[PDB]
This record gives C-alpha cells, sequence and structure tokens, in this order.
C-alpha cells in the first residue's frame, strides 16, 4: 500500500508515535518519505548482504528474520516480510524498540540526512488528526 501523507500521519498518531521517545509526529512522516516514499512494500539490499524492509526500512542485520543473513539478530522478534504489510502496525512497534536503544532516530540515515534539523511540521500542515 502507497500511503498518502496525511493518512500516514492519523496511522502513525493511532498507534503512539505522536511525541515517542520525544520525536514529534513530522520527523516519522518525514523518515517514511525519504526512506520508502510511503510505500509499505519497499525493499532496498545492503552492501553487507542484509536487506531493508518497509515503510521504515528495518534491517535484517539486527531487527527481522529473513532467511538469508547470516549471524544477523532479529531484536524485533518477527518475520521481516511482516513488515511489508498494508497494516502498520509490526513496523510500528519495531520502530519504537529502535528509537528507543540509544542513538534516537539517528538510526535512519534518510532522517539524519533529510529530515534532522529542519522545519518537519510541514509534513503534518493541513492534516485532520
Ligand atoms: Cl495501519
Ligand atoms: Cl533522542
Ligand atoms: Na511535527
Ligand atoms: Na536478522
Amino acid at each position: 500500500k502507497v500511503f498518502g501523507r496525511c493518512e500516514l500521519a492519523a496511522a502513525m498518531k493511532r498507534h503512539g508515535l505522536d511525541n515517542y521517545r520525544g520525536y514529534s509526529l513530522g520527523n516519522w512522516v518525514c523518515a517514511a518519505k525519504f526512506e520508502s516514499n510511503f510505500n509499505t512494500q519497499a525493499t532496498n539490499r545492503n552492501t553487507d548482504g542484509s536487506t531493508d524492509y518497509g515503510i521504515l526500512q528495518i534491517n535484517s542485520r539486527w531487527w527481522c528474520n529473513d532467511g538469508r543473513t547470516p549471524g544477523s539478530r532479529n531484536l524485533c522478534n518477527i518475520p521481516c516480510s511482516a513488515l511489508l504489510s498494508s497494516d502498520i502496525t509490526a513496523s510500528v512497534n519495531c520502530a519504537k524498540k529502535i528509537v528507543s536503544d540509544g542513538n534516537g532516530m539517528n538510526a535512519w540515515v534518510a532522517w539524519r540526512n533529510r529530515c534532522k534539523g529542519t522545519d518537519v511540521q510541514a509534513w503534518i500542515r493541513g492534516c485532520r488528526l
């Protein structure tokens, strides 16, 4: 599913991401735009052989099991395919674990390079939330 901007903002609010660990909703919408273009099906392979999955591009080396990333961890205890669902629950629940692991949203490269230090509230402007 390819979400609209405000549709995704509302879904992420419903799932508790607004101000989660101090990150306002616009931060999460901005990260999703540049990680996946709001597409839950997005996948991208990394140089080390791991793969990123879903709307927030969660990496199989640490967070999910895809059966082809040797020695990796599954810290969210889920198959990576679960992160491609039109229902964002699994992606949100795993992202909550990631953002709490000490580095905040700096775990998402696109957030650090394209969202951090910008007017992220613009990503929720106009939306009914
Ligand atoms: Cl959803
Ligand atoms: Cl933080
Ligand atoms: Na915001
Ligand atoms: Na893994």
